[PDB]
């Protein structure tokens, strides 16, 4: 868990996850694992505990949200022809991202705090949960496409729970930046502030939203049997995500190359 | 002996005033209320079928100052503190037996028109969005306020994901605020917003442009039910769900229903 | 199992994997007549199997007009003449031609084709629809679309299910009863339409998406399995529909019919 910085506050059942406390700020196997080893624990105490509407945030401690998948190891599989273990790692932010959809388990309100850049996955994370408030610039979308990546945890899944599937797909093949004011009027994020007025943002989200937990929790139950994205369905999606990314040329794999430089 | 009833077969148009009985008390969705319409909406939809008249119109209005304020909250209390779950659920369901056949058409693929001339809260405004079209006039506000004292809304989530997006729908749904008609036609919610006192010649309007259409509207109700409707069996679930959650509202909660039914 | 493919103009650039398809070369009134139909599907039977059989990724196709107007919608004289002679069977038939047409359009000709409408003039009902089926609508200033034969109470093929896509199903079906015509401008607001051109920058609007796309190839196959599990519209729902828009046809009135005779002297 030493990827994650966990702040957690029983007494009010708000719970919050820190990225990239080790430190790219990408999803490594590592804070994968982090991530979704601190989900299953902390739904399992949630429910064992019997909590009603717990509040759980998704920040980072880096200068940047999250920059996506790990292309230092896509290129290395890739390249090894490794599909069985490119699909294990496919399969496990699939299972990160869904948790926090769902509310890992526990009808949590997912709370996404987007201080920085939110690139591919980054921006993926965020989209996968209830709630998103991003600070001023801040910079969001999927630019992986542009060395021909199909986006690889849940993007589209996520978005048309936005806006419409057509719209979705443009967004994601157009490889394009958004700003959190685009992505407001876009209704893809739903507060913008100030920098360094994030956490406010939050607070004021959770004090708000605490005042009705049942309907919450109710509402959550209504998702779940109506428009919640199914498991089932990202893990059907995430094997079309593994044959097209084990297909990728040199051109491409040698552009990750150079990306992860520069960012690293 | 809730309803004031106008029906011309002349031109198979027919209004439904609710709240006749009242011209004292409050102007809710009453388990006899409940039951006339219902009452009326099966026995009109029997009648429309066998004459085989293609595209019928029915009007959903009120004889009160106030479009409809929701479900009976005054039973709710009586019904809660007394933990009879039984009787609850079957109120619920015989609600959304009421908006479903709105929503298809009393099963004689009818035009169904809600015209709202006055305030319609909770399960008023879901009443509405259980229409094909909604006529509102300025200054009407509509919303679902109950959830500020932890009453999950019925239909309200399904009816909206028709017009707006799931995510913008549970937003709406949770926030408890209430919204003006201009507003709620900028967002997508109502259809037409007119003057005070033209309500009914908008209505009208609108009929005479369907009129001019019989065929095509069947045809459309006809796609309808094989492609985007609403599930009878799915919402009846939901109201599973919403009897649990109505049946854990606190004192607090209670009382202050207590009071909103004093004050309205 | 090659065949015979001149109602069409045809251009095809294999050095780039685009293809070209202009409708109404042969130009009576520019609408889906019979000719046009089976030229269309046939094509697109034909590039398909040549798209597959190579293995092409990402290949793209356009949907053009020869014509002042892209395209006017369902034959209505054919119409007239197959319901006053209760005609059924030649009618359906018909519709579900137009369906294969506009489905294949919708899902690449079969090949995870990039289906690009380019509308230049008009698009009226079945034009309106066939635009709607494509991936991407560019359209220059001007330009009208819309399905105003509801207003002689015929009904809309596929308009709703590929308005669905873009639009809430209660705008879609609003849409679908009003019978009025948007413009290019509207269409785009209203997030119908892709692009907006000036007059005669159609064309290099369409390069321009090309160009781009062409960037991303593995990327949009992936796109498009994804939506064939999650969002495309299936075959079959259309084919249902063929059903019930049959069945309404036939019913059309005696002033239903001569208000389309005289809109196809008018238009023709």
């Amino acid at each position: 868990g030493s990827t994650l910085r966990i702040i957690e506050e029983p007494q009010r059942d708000v719970y919050w996850i820190h990225m990239h406390a080790d430190l790219r700020a990408c999803f490594s196997t590592r804070l994968v694992d982090d991530i979704t080893g601190y989900q299953t624990n902390l739904g399992q105490r949630l429910n064992t505990a019997g909590v009603l509407a717990p509040h759980v945030v998704l920040a980072s401690d880096s200068d940047v949200f999250n920059l996506g998948g790990d292309l230092a190891l896509f290129c290395q599989l890739i390249r090894e022809g490794d599909r069985a273990r490119l699909l294990d790692y496919a399969q496990r932010c699939v299972r990160g991202v869904h948790a926090f959809h769902v509310g890992l388990g526990a009808r949590a309100h997912s709370i996404a705090l987007v201080q920085g850049n939110a690139l591919g996955g980054g921006f993926e994370a965020a989209l996968s949960c209830h709630t998103i408030i991003a600070e001023e610039g801040v910079m969001m979308g999927l630019p992986e496409v542009l060395f021909d990546l199909f986006p690889g945890m849940g993007a589209y899944s996520f978005m048309c729970q936005r806006i419409s599937a057509h719209l979705a797909q443009k967004i994601m093949l157009e490889g394009n930046l958004y700003s959190a004011e685009q992505l407001l009027g876009m209704g893809l994020v739903d507060r913008v502030v100030p920098r360094g007025q994030g956490v406010a943002a939050v607070e004021q989200v959770i004090r708000e939203s605490k005042r009705t937990p049942h309907a919450w929790a109710a509402m959550q139950q209504v998702r779940e049997m109506t428009t919640a994205v199914p498991l089932e369905e990202m893990m059907r999606i995430t094997e079309i995500w593994v044959d097209t990314a084990m297909q990728l040329g040199e051109k491409s794999l040698r552009t990750m190359d150079r990306l992860v430089r520069a960012q690293s």
